[PDB]
Formats: C-alpha cells, sequence, structure tokens
C-alpha cells in the first residue's frame, strides 16, 4: 500500500526533493531511513524533525558525533542502514562510486532500487546488473525516465534507437581553442538544471551524458551503435525512442527532477501533480543540433569504455573523477579532464575483464585514479 | 500471422497508400476485398489485374455498366462486399456519408475496422459507438494515430490532457482584417489530383481540427474541455498527451501517411520501414505558438457542437460542407465560412437527440444544408 522508502544522500539536491515528494504524498510514499556524508548537519536535523525519522546513517564520524545518538556512523553505515531496514523502496542519491555497496546492499534486500547515483551502475557494471532482479533497478534521472516511459510506446523487438538529449552545457557551440580558458566558476553555472557540484562539471564536460550512455546500455541492454545523443539546448525533450517503423515517441516536460522521481518511487504508478507539465498556451520552441564529437569526445570515449566492457567502465568514471578534483583545485585546464580519460582508458588494457566481486571493480578504480594521478602529474 | 484487409475507397489517396503499405508487406498483410465508387473504374479494374482480387465492389451502376463482371455493384456495393467476405481488417477510406453503412456493416462482423472516413464518427457519433466495440476502432489519420501510440505511456485514469497539432494552415497568424481578403486560390485550391479541394480549405480555415476534435472525443473518450489544440508549424509532431503528474508524451515523424496507415493495418503491430524516421544529423525547431480563438472560432464551435452531442456534429459538419462550397464559388467571403456554421448550429437545438437509424442523420445534414443555404442567399 504506502511504500517505505530510505533515502541515501537525503541532504543533497535529489534527496531533497525526493522528501519533498514523499511528504506532498503521504498516500503512497513513507520516509523510513536517511543517509547524509555529515558536511550539511543543519539540513539533517531539520530533516530528522521534519520526518521524524530517526533511522539515520551519517558517513563523517567526527560529524556523527557532533550530533550524538547517530545509529549508523562510518564509512560503511549507508550500507549497514541499507541492510538493516525494512524498505520497499532505496533511493540511492549518494555522490560517486561510493553508493557503490549501498546500491548492492539495496538489490540484495529485494526493495526496488531508485536509481540516482549512476557511478554505481558505471562502476558495478555487470556486477550489479547480476546483483538484480528485471525491473528492480529504476533511474531517477530525467533521460533515463523519459527513455523507460517511451519504450512503452512499443515491443522491445520494434525499438531501432534510444535518442538521449543533452543541453550541451555552458560551452555548446565554442571551439577547443575556446574551451583552453574555461575556470570552475565559468563551468560552475548550468543554463537549464539545478544539481550538485559534480553533476554540474560532468554536465559542461559532456561526461554525464557518456557516463548516460553507459547506464542506458546496462539498464536496457540497448547496443551502444543504437544509443545517439542529440543536443537540445531547452531540456524539455528529455529524451526518445524511434520505432522499426519510422516513428520517434519523445517524452517533455519543463525540467524539474520532483517528475522522474516521483515516478521512480512509484513505478509503474504515475503520481498526481508531482510537476507542471509544458504549457502550450504560449509560444515555444524545441531545438536540436548534433553534437561536436571533434570538441566533445566524452561521449564517444564512454562508448569505447562501454564496448570493452568488464572494469572499463569503472575505470572512465574513476579517471574522470580524479581530473575533475583536479579542475575544481585549479590543477588542470578544462580540456585536460577528458584528455586524462583517454589517457588512462587507453592503457587500461587489464581492466577488460568482468568483476566477480567489489574487490575486482575497486582493484580498476584504485589503478585508474593512480593511472590518472600520473597524467596530471605530467601537465 | 497474416492479415486479410478489404479496402474501401481503393482508388483514393489513403486507399492507393495502404495498397502499397500492402503490396510492400506480403509477409503481414494480404487483399481480400476491394471498393470504389466509380469515377476511377479503370483504376479499380487495373487493381484487380495488378492484386488478382475479383471480390470487387462498384457503387455507380453506370460504371459498372461497362464491365459485366462485377460481384457488387449498384448502392450499397460496399456495405454487401464487406457483409459477404472473411476478414480480419476492414479499411474504411471511403469519402462522405457513403462511409456510414458500411462503417456499421463491418463493425457487425466483428473486423478490426481502420477508420479514415471522416463521417463515420463526426456524423454517425453514437450509432458507430454503440457497435463498436472496445478497441475494434483504429484510426488512420496521423493525429489521432499519434495519440493512440502516445496513450500507451500510461493507464487511462492517468490521462489529463490530449493535445492535438495543427499547421495552422495558410493564414497561420493572420489577423481578422487580413482575413476578409482571402481569396479561394490563396485557400491552397487548385485543380490538384490527389486532394479534394475541401481538405486544403478545411484546413486553412480550422475547421478540419475542429471535426479531429470531435473524433478524438469520441475515440479516445476525453472530455472535450481536456481536448486541446497547439499550433505546430513543422508538422512534425503529430499530437501529444500529457498525464496527471506533469508528463507529455509526443509522437513525432517527418510527414508521411504510411506510417499511420501502416500502422492501422497492422495494430497493435508496428510494420517496419513504413516511412523515414526523424534525423537528427541535421539541425531542426519544432515550434509551438497558440492559436488565435477569436480570429479562428472553428474549434471552439466543434467543442460547443460536441458538447450538445446526438446529431449536432453531424449539424457542424453539413453547415460547413455548404458553407466551404459556397466560398470557393465566391457566394460569400472566407470568415463567413464559420460565422455561418455558427449561425446554422445556433438554431439547431432540435438536433441534439441521439440518432437511432442512419436516416436519423441524414435528416439532420439535409435540415443543415438547408440552413446553410439560406444563411448563403438571404433568404
Ligand atoms: N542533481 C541532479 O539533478 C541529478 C543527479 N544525478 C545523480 O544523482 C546523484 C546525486 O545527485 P546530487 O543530489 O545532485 O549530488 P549532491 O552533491 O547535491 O548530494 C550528494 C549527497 O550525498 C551525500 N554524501 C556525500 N558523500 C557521502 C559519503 N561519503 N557518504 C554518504 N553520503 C555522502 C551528501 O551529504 P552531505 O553533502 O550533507 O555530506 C549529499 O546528501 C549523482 O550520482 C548524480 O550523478 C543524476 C542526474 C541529475
Ligand atoms: N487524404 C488524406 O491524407 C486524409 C484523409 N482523411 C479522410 O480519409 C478519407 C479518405 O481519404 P482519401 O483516400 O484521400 O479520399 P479520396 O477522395 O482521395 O478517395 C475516396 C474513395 O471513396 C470512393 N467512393 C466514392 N463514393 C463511393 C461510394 N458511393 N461507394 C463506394 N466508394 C466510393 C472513391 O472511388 P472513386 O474514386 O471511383 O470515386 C475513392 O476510392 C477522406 O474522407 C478524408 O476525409 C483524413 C485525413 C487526411
Ligand atoms: O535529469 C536531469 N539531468 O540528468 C540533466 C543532465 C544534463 P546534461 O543533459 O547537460 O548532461
Amino acid at each position: 500500500g504506502r511504500l517505505r522508502v530510505v533515502v541515501l544522500g537525503s541532504t543533497g539536491s535529489i534527496g531533497t526533493q525526493a522528501l519533498q515528494v514523499i511528504a506532498d504524498n503521504p498516500d503512497r510514499f513513507e520516509v523510513v531511513g536517511l543517509a547524509a556524508g555529515g558536511a550539511h548537519l543543519d539540513t539533517l536535523l531539520r530533516q530528522r524533525a521534519q520526518t521524524g525519522v530517526t533511522n539515520i546513517a551519517v558517513a563523517d564520524e567526527h560529524a556523527a558525533q557532533r550530533v550524538g545518538d547517530i545509529p549508523y556512523h562510518g564509512s560503511d553505515a549507508a550500507t549497514r542502514l541499507v541492510e538493516q531496514t525494512e524498505a520497499d523502496v532505496v533511493l540511492n542519491a549518494l555522490v560517486g562510486a561510493l553508493g557503490l555497496r549501498p546500491t548492492l546492499a539495496a538489490l540484495k534486500t529485494g526493495a526496488r532500487l531508485a536509481l540516482a547515483n549512476k557511478e554505481s551502475l558505471v562502476a558495478g557494471g555487470s556486477l550489479v546488473l547480476r546483483a538484480a532482479r528485471p525491473g528492480q533497478i529504476v533511474p531517477v534521472n530525467s533521460e533515463h525516465s523519459a527513455l523507460a516511459q517511451c519504450l512503452r510506446g512499443g515491443t522491445p523487438d520494434e525499438v531501432a534507437k534510444l535518442v538521449l538529449t543533452a543541453s550541451g552545457g555552458p560551452f555548446r557551440g565554442w571551439s577547443a581553442a575556446d574551451l583552453e580558458h574555461v575556470t570552475p566558476e565559468q563551468a560552475g553555472a548550468h543554463p537549464t538544471w539545478s544539481m550538485g557540484p559534480m553533476n554540474t562539471l560532468n554536465s559542461a564536460s559532456l561526461v554525464n551524458k557518456g557516463l548516460q550512455v553507459i547506464e542506458t546500455h546496462l539498464l536496457f541492454g540497448i547496443p551502444y551503435d543504437r544509443i545517439d545523443v542529440v543536443v537540445h539546448p531547452q531540456s524539455i525533450i528529455h529524451s526518445m525512442v524511434t520505432f522499426i517503423d519510422g516513428s520517434t515517441i519523445a517524452q517533455a516536460s519543463p525540467p524539474d527532477m520532483k517528475l522522474p522521481i516521483s515516478l521512480a518511487l512509484g513505478w509503474p504508478r504515475r503520481v498526481s501533480g508531482a510537476a507542471a507539465a509544458c504549457d502550450f498556451h504560449t509560444a515555444s520552441s524545441w531545438e536540436f543540433e548534433p553534437l561536436d564529437t571533434d570538441v566533445f569526445p566524452a561521449v564517444e570515449l564512454a562508448r569505447q569504455a562501454g564496448v570493452a566492457g568488464g572494469c572499463m567502465t569503472a575505470v572512465y568514471n574513476a579517471a574522470n573523477e580524479e581530473a575533475a578534483a583536479a579542475f575544481l583545485a585549479g590543477r588542470i585546464g578544462f580540456p585536460a579532464i577528458v584528455g586524462i580519460i583517454a589517457d588512462v582508458l587507453h592503457a587500461a588494457d587489464q581492466w577488460a575483464v568482468e568483476p566477480a566481486t567489489v574487490d575486482d571493480v575497486l582493484d580498476a578504480q584504485r589503478w585508474a585514479r593512480e593511472r590518472a594521478q600520473r597524467a596530471v602529474s605530467g601537465m
């Protein structure tokens, strides 16, 4: 009846909007657990008071101490919260490949995994897939939500292509020469979406879209050569499916995460009033343009990593995390992010083996981070 | 397997395109019956020669006099062929009120009815709906085909709005003052070989859209106040569904009637290669803008007629036929088309009774034509 929801990363952008959806719909949903890093205790304490949930995980030990009487604390806290909390839905909105163990714990419980943490699927790969029932993983991001809705337009044998839309980021249309001068402040403001700091930078570099191409292949089982990316600056069309007869089915809404969040939580059932619809009483246009793959090769790199398979997507992601951190610190330039990913991937021969265990995945990421640092040291 | 198809109106635009789809897909379809009026008897006779189908109907006895071996000829030849031919699908691409009895007969056989004939729903209304079983009628029109596909995005209970797109016609954005000066020639009237002069006019006047709104209500059971029209000059998006959560699902394809025809024939199964898909390698935009209902009141009039019910929509359509032909003959100006429809409808409340027979519908149309004629002449 009422779905019991554990919210991991409750204090971030996705987590807060998820709590708002749940608060607006006490008929459909109830929060039963919260996990956070500890960097925003004000927010977390506010959430504790508002939801009445004391079943809480805090990653940072000093922060958990500061609060007092937090039942789960330390780096395995989110995972143990998931293992020990009875739930129908686990919303994983943690950031980074650190969401991997909670993702795997969630799947092992049999709960629906409402997945915002793309990195756990990208890194985990077949390891995560083997742990899931069909339909157990339900994507929270707007692109995959769109695709899931659009796929209802036909049978699986009728699918020709999945078309992912990308905003193009703040630097859409820029030359490679132009990109050399980009600052962390210039890359820090998204034209259409309000997200956390990592998702915002990844949108500017197109790595977000590369990761989403990987997730698409893993979630929906479609070959990489049938996953297209088109640039759509308005971010109103969220993605499309083209069928074998020539028909395309597209999903559209004004950008608002509460829509895909609500659908992921309540899948298959839509949540009335979750978000504003497109308003056709006023003029608008939906524009499409090809991605410039020469200036922005991150999606092509993602495909190459995805095709190689095994632990190579974990390498792609881990290489990004390192180079991105070096960009935000002011150590390397903007175009060095995707350049280092490329350098790491093409040295990553050994990592095409399929992971048997989390340890295999961790091993690949450890290597990639080290190799990424070596690439940074060289510039 | 292979669907047995009867094609009614086989010498028209829809009928000949359907026959192409069928000739291109002998695995999926076989023609088992052909029906035409007799004005293009030669084409019908070529179709018999080409397809090998001898099960043919000709409405015009005079035309039938030319041949000597037509199994069905005279008034109701098409109805009789339907009654006596074993089929899985009847494509009704007949034009005008004479499509109505064949529709009723096709429904009675239990075959799927791929419906192009506008009068069957616009005029026949509750007579047709009471005869049809759920899902029996599959629309051929590109807008209705789009809606049927988009309705796959949720349950019936999840539908908020149906949004039909309209090109806006040749006078899109024109003021009322502009519209005073409209000539027949400008209203897309040419001696075009594949198009009735009324269809281009009905598009220009926005009456075509009004008729599509009525058919939408009847096909999908959505109230008139939840059926919207948006102007979309590119005609790439063929229509859209907005769901209760705020999500909109849209169907997009480059204009080509073989797409909706193939799907109507094969429903629910798509036909591979029916039409070209949208191509995103080249930049494009899809524009939307509201219709000025004050300059173009034809759609609101249609809703008024539809809400009234009974035979009121037959009156709407019949009043248009008279007024539109009167404009084309230079007996009235362009703005007076919808003006006369309004006047006839305001006088027409006796026709809000539900029709018991086809004759009730024909009487409504007779009255509406006579009423419109008086309006045109000043008598
Ligand atoms: N934002 C969006 O709209 C979109 C999000 N995504 C995905 O959603 C995920 C998160 O998005 P977003 O909420 O914006 O990111 P945020 O940075 O805004 O939120 C990150 C959350 O994770 C928590 N966290 C950080 N480190 C740890 C840790 N070591 N242990 C436990 N919890 C931790 C933070 O708590 P705290 O900071 O208080 O310590 C915070 O609540 C990402 O993986 C991203 O790819 C996908 C599509 C779009
Ligand atoms: N054309 C389009 O793309 C669209 C069509 N529509 C609707 O779909 C319907 C069909 O489209 P379309 O094929 O172009 O129309 P057409 O006029 O091009 O073809 C009409 C068909 O009806 C036949 N016919 C006429 N009278 C009789 C009769 N008494 N008995 C049996 N058959 C008869 C004609 O035979 P003959 O030629 O010998 O007279 C012809 O084969 C139309 O009514 C239209 O309103 C809706 C949207 C777009
Ligand atoms: O759900 C929302 N997103 O994933 C936004 C992604 C932004 P991008 O299209 O620029 O990567």
